[PDB]
RNA sequence: UUACUGCACAGGUGACGA
DNA sequence: TCGTCACCTGTGCAGTTTAAC
């Protein structure tokens, strides 16, 4: 039971001679840290400036002199170990600082994808695409109470479109309303100037620009996104172009793979351990061993956790260890209760895709029969309903209507509506042209806007979709009848959990940040999402209907002390029961919040029972990355010689980083998608340092199958529900509130307990 | 906007301190 | 208002014939 790291043991000097002295102003640190360039590393923290000399000779310094101990405060060494390691790789030129970050001196993959596939064109050696390598110092606890000091080796990819723009344009690139960006980058200084009107020449004209409405061709380039390299790309060379992504995803794979991202990290550390690397020129660290996660010796650093269990029933009987197999067989959690077994659906969509929209409802109501497994049954027979009835309403609209197209959809609801009775859900068909217009005429969210007014939530899809081949469609239907479903009030399914206290709340928040443009400034919204413990079952609760980011902490305390309260009436807590409140996010709290939301808590419940509670921070974009080099990983496909997730940690994998943190696997070889998928990272999670509750592989574990949650999709989120939904949940209510005659008022009356954000 | 997954680019932002 | 450590957010494109047996 071993999971390696992409770390490496760094020793260290036991001890360090620092001189200090008190320095309240930080403002004064920039001049110092100038002033004794190259012979002092100078580092600020709690009121005091620090002085580790690394050079003799003058300047000096005054203030105490004193020891600083590594293993007591590490602090001061991992920050010196920041500027070292780019000293000790002249030759790799940092493009990032702290951590450093730099990039393969020979390799290029856009040159290594053209010659591999058989592809060539002047312009090519322009499109680079090269290896990124960050070195991160990092804390950690090899066993509990004992911290030491690693360097973690973290690998990207670098993509630039280094050619000048007058090029693109002679060889037929279209650069309207392509983003640009500075070529040479000041710091202080923003990269992004705006998108491409037209080009005079020497200067090209600047629209959605963050300042200049002008730039000489040769200060700007394209930004090195996706968009314009397949915008580049595919028209110098389609339809070959395919064939050198192909390529490149194949030379990618060669540095981030399981077995190739671990030789590359060895490599890395290799390199990094032929010499010393000098923290003074007296004084020397060293690299060592990979770090490992383990639970030899004193070490209690690894364990997995159970197969998360989708459970369909209230006894526990009827479970799988996979959503759409369970749902199969068993039909939903709360098919015994469901109460509307006859919904009427209105449907709604442009008049020309008649004869697809009802090949896809009949697919979608009555099943694709058995060459398509995948959704044989239909959403009727899947969900054990008696049936579905439709009320088509087609809308005499077509995509080159990028102005009207959302009067026209809503004018049409409206008569269709006034004349009928009441429908329980709607379905919006979307052509492709309008599903990203500007929210002032988008039809998606003027038609759900309009229909969640109504109360009648809605499941929109685009005609691409509409139009899958079946052997795609069958899987697409899935996850449409899931959350339809839920829209319908349901409850496909829950994830099991044994209680052992009386009560426990989960609530999440999740963050939105909208703009009409990148140059418009984004206004932040929030959501709430609540999930109660059953008996043997995690139960979605009510969710947010109010969404600004003002007074976030206020609401979370406000949405805690209410459900709290209700819980306590409802389940009538004996003296001496003992209930817990966990808090989700990818940021964590202040510390005086969290003050805030435990004394309000433990007031409103009182003294009759113990309150234990955790807050939680969920991250994907760390320095940490597990390797399970006993996983061999799966065959690509039936038969193949490739495979797929080697060296993948198993999913529930937790590993201890430190007493507030774990790792937590999630995506198992089963769950990667490819041959070429690189090796997944896990999550971290963090506890907040003021929890009354502290078992964090406990709360790993939680997140976890919080994941399995998710009523979007057959497959598991990225990020527990309490995140995910409050993050759907927060952008569309942060939309919605600036379309024209929205109204949250039926959010909590017809559709209190729709799942209508998924 | 069926989704999951991956990646890229851009914007910055959060928490802790004095 | 700054030092310090950290990584969050939006947007777009592509895929085992992607879709946990
Ligand atoms: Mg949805």
């Amino acid at each position: 039971r071993q999971l390696v790291s992409n770390g490496f043991e760094v020793n260290l000097p036991d001890q360090v001679e620092v001189i200090v002295r008190d320095l309240p102003d930080p403002s004064k640190v920039k001049e110092e840290r100038t002033r004794l360039m190259g012979y002092w590393f100078v580092h600020w923290f709690d009121g005091k400036l620090f002085h580790l000399r690394i050079k003799a000779g003058g300047p000096n310094v005054d203030g105490e002199h004193r020891a600083i101990r590594t293993a007591e405060h590490p602090w001061l060494l991992r920050a010196r170990l920041d500027d070292a390691l780019e000293e000790a790789l002249p030759k790799y030129a940092a493009v990032k600082k702290r951590p450093f970050t730099f990039l393969a001196q020979k390799d290029e993959l856009i040159d290594a994808a053209a010659t591999a596939a058989g592809l060539s064109h002047r312009l090519l050696n322009s499109f680079k695409v090269i290896p990124r390598f960050a070195l991160s110092p990092k804390i950690y606890e090899p066993v509990d109470g004992t911290t030491r000091v690693g360097v973690f080796v973290t690998i990207g990819m670098r993509y630039d479109i280094e050619a000048s723009l007058r090029d693109l344009l002679e060889a037929g690139i279209d650069l309207r309303g392509m983003y640009v960006v500075r070529r040479k980058r000041q710091p202080g200084e923003r990269g992004l100037l705006g998108r491409v009107r037209a080009i005079s020449d020497d200067m090209v004209q600047l629209f959605e620009e963050t300042d200049l409405a002008s730039v000489n061709v040769n200060d700007a380039k394209l930004e090195g996104s996706k968009e314009n390299f397949t915008r580049c790309l595919s028209a110098l060379l389609g339809h070959n172009y395919k064939k050198l992504l192909n390529a490149l995803d194949d030379q990618e794979a060669g540095y981030r793979t399981g077995p190739r991202f671990d030789d590359a990290v060895r490599r890395m550390g290799e390199f990094l351990a032929k010499k010393p690397i000098r923290l003074a020129d007296n004084i020397n660290a060293q690299v060592g061993d990979r770090i490992v996660f383990s639970n030899e010796g004193q070490a209690r650093n690894v364990r997995l956790a159970p197969k998360v269990e989708y459970v369909f029933d209230r006894t526990g009987a009827k479970s799988a260890e996979y959503a759409w197999r369970g749902l199969s067989q068993f039909g939903p959690f709360d098919r015994p209760s469901f109460a509307n077994r006859s919904p009427r659906i209105l449907v709604v969509y442009p008049s020309s895709t008649q004869g697809k929209v009802e090949n896809f409802l009949s697919a979608f109501r009555d099943g694709m029969g058995s060459n398509y497994s995948g959704f044989s049954k239909g959403f009727v027979d899947l969900m054990g309903l008696t049936k579905v009835e439709f009320v088509m309403c087609p809308v005499e609209v077509s995509s080159a209507d990028r102005n009207g197209a959302h009067t026209k959809y809503n004018s049409a609801i409206e008569d269709k509506l006034a004349g009928a009775g009441e429908v329980h859900a709607g379905i919006v068909v979307l052509f492709e042209d309008h599903a990203r217009l500007p929210d002032d005429r988008n039809p998606y969210i003027h038609t759900k806007s309009l229909l969640l007014t109504l109360g009648v939530p809605t499941q929109q899809v685009r005609m691409p979709t509409v139009l899958l081949e079946p052997k795609s469609l069958q899987y697409t239907l899935q996850n449409f009848s899931i959350a339809t479903y839920a829209k319908l009030n349901g409850t496909p399914w829950t994830v099991n959990h044994d209680k052992a206290i009386n009560d426990e709340l989960v609530v999440g928040m999740g963050l939105a940040e909208l703009s009409g443009s990148r140059t418009e400034k984004r206004q932040r919204f929030v959501g709430i999402t609540t999930v109660f413990a059953g008996d043997g079952s995690y139960l979605l609760g009510n969710v947010s209907k109010e969404c600004e980011y003002e007074g976030y902490s206020d609401a979370i305390r406000e949405s805690m002390t209410g459900i709290l309260r209700e819980l306590k009436k409802r389940n009538n807590w004996r003296p001496g029961d003992t209930v817990r409140v966990v808090f989700h996010a990818h940021r964590p709290l202040k510390r005086v919040d969290v003050a805030s939301i435990v004394f309000e808590c433990t007031r409103e419940i009182g003294s009759d029972q113990n309150i234990q509670m955790a807050f939680v921070t969920v991250s994907h974009d760390h320095p940490f990355v597990l390797i399970d080099r006993s996983e061999r990983g799966l065959e690509a496909y039936k038969g193949s010689t490739a495979r797929k997730g080697v060296f993948a940690p198993p999913r529930g994998a937790i590993s201890r980083v430190g007493r507030l943190t774990r790792l937590l696997a999630v995506n198992s070889p089963q769950l990667i998608k490819r041959a070429n998928t690189p090796l997944p990272t896990p999550l971290l999670v963090s506890l907040h340092p003021d929890s009354t509750f502290k078992d964090v592989d406990y709360l790993a574990e939680q997140a976890l199958k919080f994941t399995s949650l998710s009523w979007r999709s057959t497959l598991p989120a990225a990020t527990p529900v309490t995140i995910f939904y409050s993050e759907r949940i927060a952008e569309l209510l942060g939309r919605l509130k600036s379309i024209p005659n929205w109204s949250s008022a039926n959010l909590n009356i017809k559709l209190k307990w729709s799942r209508w954000f998924l």
